[PDB]
């Protein structure tokens, strides 16, 4: 109650407000960095790959006598005199640059087209003192400069060129490359601006602004809480009455949470916000890394930064996801201290509605929210917003108001997925002009509504820190324009999703999306029937009312349409919990008819979520009951709730045509106790179902690796995750096993072989990342060596006859220096017992019996080469020597089989084979099982060459590789060109038989391609620049 | 081919397809007829009849 509150409110708003739009328009500070490629005065390749694929400019100059050593006799081989694609790869004819020689015309291919051709004793000619090259976002051009043309299709006299327009043929550059050795000569001057356009950072004045406008906005809001304060009353408190204590059901929530949190699965998106988070220090900004072209997530995405501080302890899978369990039971207590006992009398003594609404909270939280996603910021941000509106109504004062603007614009940029924060923005407009329209007549206008815009554009500071206004408008146009954008009338496809056979459509998603809509729905019916649920105060249960429906109507606007996120309803869940246990009880829904019909509708919905099955995402599947198939005992669940559902509708029917009610008949029992909270018991009942399932899935592999082994191992060190339960075996030649009788050629098909194939494979079909010892002229993969590795097959290109493979014996090793696998090799489509083992003892093969026989198991996609893998253990301790044996049963020509001699691999683990320090190319799945290998990093537009990649199995890898590809960014457009694949052999190890997923070595083409060095400089940018357009590959 | 009572979504997604079971006139009938439902049970809830 003072002027000096009066004036100073005014003039720090103001101020506050016009220091916020100030801000994205003023200068910045960009890093130059350019590409000068003769870096020692020598022919010698250099490696320089470029993030957005393109550079601003490009200027290459070739004198004539340059490529004097590109003709000669015929050992030339060196055709290529400079280029910026590596000339063996499939795709670099068609996306880059080339001065290659055709055979008797030197010309440069750009971007698949010609520009410039001439004669080669021409251009060695003493004319032709240029080879000048030009390109641009507009136009490139050649030209010869000292000839014209000839007798040809031009006009001779017309000084040769070669211009393209009218459309980007910019060409992409990872590096520069040649076939030349000498000193260079002098001209030879490549060119290349590298676009570094988000390397910025704040000048003086832009960082000045932004301190006085964050400084302005709290004096602000300090006045605005000296003004509400005129009305004597005083604090007394900040936080809710009750909150410094706890109960049964407090301690249960809690240990569902913390046991959820270490054998828990995980979302979707945990490796891919883990390695942004890992990679954005050093590249100094942060760039979206896995897809449009080093674009940063321009608006969105605030509190990455704090993750990228947060994991300077440790990338641990129980650390990292520390907070979210901190904001799960933040959550939970703000949900049971300050909301229901502001829903009423009968909300607040009833503990039915107390059940049940940490029923619906824990059935919307534990499926959707156990990873780094900004859900649990979102769903905090809305009950928080929700609760500084509700006590901004009733104590009557704007500065609750004020910071509920705040948090709803601060939730509001958290991802995309924010946008459901608007309906608790909108709810919030009726009461705040009641409480504005009470205040003005001794305050006034600018008083009451200066503070207002401030603390509503105090985010501006926090949007626009480090980039501009031109860029981030431009990439969100360019990501619209590349990326998967659905539009506003494909809401249908997210609920699509929710009912497939997959872990979108699982049991808990589809339970969770299904009983929110059935309280919703009981909460409006109880609301329109009678004036309101009748214990309940009349303000906040509308308002939980208005902003679940707005918050679904808002949830429509989202670019992609995913099923996580109705993770944002975890918080408004325990609400209409809360309102949906007070609309049912007898107090307020009088007839047992309607009460019976609510329960054949809660057990019809609970029928519709379990006709789908219990799968979860990457490595949480491990083990995990009816992970592939629909749950049942003998009949299927979904049956039987749907003839329990119809039992209920006759006895509703039965309740209605006998005339008949309850008051005086069932006053209190203990299963009738039980029976008249059906949420609470189809709730708590789902959520023990899914904790008792991952449970049983970490009791299923012990030996075997798990997450929930791995989370609990993290407690004693091992914070490596799977990178320990791999074995790698490097080298493929190390244990092959020894013959007994003739050596390694022919030993394979020793004593008996009708139809052996040496060359008898098909050279087309099978393929993976001369002369043989067995006469074979096939590729190995592996990294087999085809000089001592004997090849045999069943396949032929005429009329097939049967065949019958039985190798020589081969001795076995000791038992103590033997790896825990007997693997041969395979290639072609076969049945499950074709291939067998048969060992013996040495009298059991000096007199030619059988002895035993044992079945190898497979893993892999045929027809290609795989390994068959059969554990020692199989075979007993007294078996000294083993044979091979195998037969195809027809199924003509296409049917047909491939074999290698036995070995015993000698294996090592990930972790040793592939360290902490070498860059690894990351999957954007396979983030959080591989915490301790590092991502490649990227600074000034140049990317780090990676020298391993880690996939996901082959179903995972065949659906979720094309957000990597070409078409829409993706650095696996870069390594496709750069670097050659090679797989490795891998096993899990003590699951033998399942499918991890795949190692890979990678390998440079060219090897003495050191990497570059840029030439770094400083310029002083504006608000609104942009150097050239952004190209989009289409 | 026989689908089960479970597969009832499968209809609605056929309606919103961009195909001659999923055009202009059959999501307009059907979307009226929702709209003109629901508005008639929030009548008879909110009043008596
Ligand atoms: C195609 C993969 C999807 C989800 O499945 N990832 C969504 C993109 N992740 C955002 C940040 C988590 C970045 O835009
Ligand atoms: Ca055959």
């Amino acid at each position: 109650n003072h002027r000096t509150a009066r004036l100073v409110a005014i003039i720090a708003g103001l101020l506050g407000t016009l220091m916020a739009i100030a801000t994205p328009l003023l200068p910045v500070e960009q890093t130059t960095a350019e590409l000068n490629w003769p870096q020692n005065g020598v022919w010698q390749s250099v490696d320089a790959p470029l993030i957005g694929y393109v550079a601003t400019d490009l200027t290459v100059t070739v004198p004539c006598q340059a490529a004097a050593g590109l003709v000669g006799p015929e050992n030339r081989n060196r055709s290529v005199l400079l280029s910026t694609v590596p000339k063996q790869a499939p795709k670099a004819i068609d996306r880059g640059l080339l001065i290659e020689r055709i055979n008797n015309d030197l010309t440069v291919i750009v971007r698949n087209t010609p520009v410039v051709s001439a004669p080669l004793e021409q251009v060695l000619s003493p004319d032709c003192r240029y080879l000048t090259f030009t390109a641009h976002a507009d136009k490139v051009t050649g030209e010869f400069v000292g000839l014209t043309q000839g007798p040809d299709d031009d006009d001779p006299g017309e000084a040769v060129r070669g211009e393209r327009s009218g459309y980007d043929f910019r060409p992409q550059i990872v590096g520069v490359f040649t076939d030349l050795s000498g000193p260079a000569p002098e001209g030879l001057q490549l060119s290349a601006t590298i676009d570094t356009r988000y390397s910025t950072s704040p000048t003086l004045l832009k960082l000045l602004a932004m301190i006085v406008g964050v400084a302005m906005t709290v004096i602000a809001l300090g006045a605005l809480h000296v003004l509400d304060c005129a009305d004597g009353r005083r604090h007394k408190r900040f936080l809710p009455s009750r909150w410094w204590s706890m109960t049964p059901l407090d301690g249960l929530v809690s240990a569902m949470l913390v046991w959820w949190h270490f054998v828990g699965a995980n979302t979707a998106d945990d490796g891919y916000i883990l390695t942004m988070a890992r990679v954005s220090e050093h590249a100094g900004y942060m760039a979206n890394y896995y897809r449009w072209f080093g674009t940063p997530e321009s608006p969105f995405g605030w509190y990455y930064d704090l993750l990228a501080l947060w994991a300077h302890v440790s990338t641990a899978s129980v650390w990292m996801r520390f907070p979210t369990l901190l904001m799960g039971l933040a959550c939970w207590w703000v949900i049971s201290r300050e909301v229901i006992p502001r829903l009423g009398a009968a909300a607040k003594h009833s503990r039915a509605a107390a059940w049940t609404a940490a029923g619906l909270f824990l059935a919307f939280w534990l499926p959707l929210n156990n990873g780094l996603r900004p859900e649990p910021i979102i769903a905090l941000g809305i009950l928080l917003t929700w609760c500084s509106v509700e006590r901004g109504v009733a104590t009557s004062r704007l500065l609750p108001v004020a910071v509920a603007i705040i948090i709803g614009a601060l939730t509001l940029f958290s991802g995309p997925t924010g946008i459901a924060a608007v309906g608790a923005l909108l709810v919030a407009i009726g009461p705040l002009k009641t409480i504005v329209a009470a205040h003005v007549s001794r305050f006034g206008y600018w008083a009451l509504l200066a503070p207002i815009a401030a603390a509503g554009t105090v985010t501006i500071f926090l949007i626009f820190r480090d980039q501009t206004l031109a860029a981030e408008l431009q990439a969100s146009s360019f990501k619209s324009a590349v990326g998967p954008s659905l539009a506003w009338f494909d809401e249908h496809i997210r609920y699509s999703r929710l009912f497939t056979t997959s872990p979108d459509g699982s049991v808990a998603r589809r339970f969770a999306v299904l009983t929110l809509l059935l309280a919703l729905a009981v909460s409006i019916a109880m609301t329109l029937r009678k004036g309101r649920i009748p214990g309940t105060a009349l303000g906040p249960s509308r308002r939980i009312i208005g902003i679940t429906i707005i918050s679904f109507l808002a949830m429509m606007f989202t670019p992609t349409k995913w099923t996580h996120h109705f993770g944002v309803f975890a918080g408004l869940a325990g609400c209409l919990g809360a309102l949906a246990a007070v609309a049912v009880t007898t107090t307020a829904m009088k007839s047992r008819r309607n009460r019976t019909v609510f329960g054949a509708a809660v057990l019809f919905v609970t029928a519709l979520s379990f006709a789908t099955v219990n799968g979860w995402w990457y490595v949480s599947n491990f083990g995990v009951p009816w992970s592939n198939s629909f749950p049942e005992f003998k009949f299927g669940f979904t049956t039987m709730l749907l003839g329990l559902s119809v039992l209920a509708l006759l006895v509703a029917a039965w309740f209605h045509f006998s005339g008949r009610d309850v008051s005086p008949d069932r006053p209190q029992r203990r299963w009738q106790r039980l029976l008249v909270a059906p949420l609470a018991v189809a709730t708590w009942a789902l959520v023990i179902f899914e904790v008792v399932s991952l449970t049983l899935g970490m009791i299923n592999q012990y030996p075997a690796w798990s997450v929930g082994r791995s989370n609990l191992n993290a407690l004693t060190g091992k914070t490596c995750g799977l990178a320990n339960d791999v074995l790698v075996e490097q080298n493929a030649n190390a244990g092959m096993l020894t013959p007994i009788g003739e050596p390694a050629g022919q030993a394979l098909g020793a004593v008996t072989s009708l139809g052996f194939g040496p060359n008898g494979i098909p050279s087309d079909v099978s393929a993976d990342p001369a002369a043989g010892i067995n006469g074979s002229r096939a590729r190995l993969p592996y990294g087999l060596n085809p000089a001592t590795t004997p090849v045999l097959g069943s396949w032929r290109s005429g009329t097939q006859q049967p065949a019958v493979l039985r190798s020589a014996w081969y001795r076995l090793p000791d038992r103590d220096q033997a790896g825990p696998l007997l693997v041969v090799s395979a290639a072609g489509r076969f049945d499950q017992g074709e291939v067998e083992v048969q060992w013996a003892t040495d009298e059991q093969a000096a007199a030619n019996e059988p002895g035993g026989s044992i079945t190898f198991g497979d893993v892999g996609a045929a027809p290609a080469w795989r390994n068959l893998r059969a554990p020692l253990s199989s075979i007993p301790p007294e078996a000294t020597q083993i044979r091979l044996v195998a037969s195809d049963d027809d199924l003509a020509p296409q049917h047909w089989i491939a074999l290698t001699p036995p070995r015993i691999p000698e294996l090592r683990t990930l972790q040793e084979v592939v360290g902490s320090s070498d860059p690894v190319m990351l999957d954007w799945l396979v983030g959080l099982a591989f915490p301790c290998q590092r991502p490649f990093d990227h600074r000034y537009g140049v990317v780090e060459v990676p020298k391993w990649r880690i996939l996901p199995d082959r179903f995972g890898a065949e659906a979720n590789s094309p957000v990597m590809d070409y078409l829409g960014g993706g650095p696996l457009g870069i390594t496709e060109l750069l670097l050659r694949p090679s797989s490795v052999p891998t096993y899990l190890k003590d699951d033998w038989y399942r499918d991890w997923g795949s190692l890979q070595r990678l390998t440079p083409w060219y090897p003495d391609a050191q990497p570059a060095r840029l030439d770094l400089g400083t310029a002083t940018r504006s608000g609104w620049w942009s150097p050239a357009p952004l190209r989009l590959s289409h």
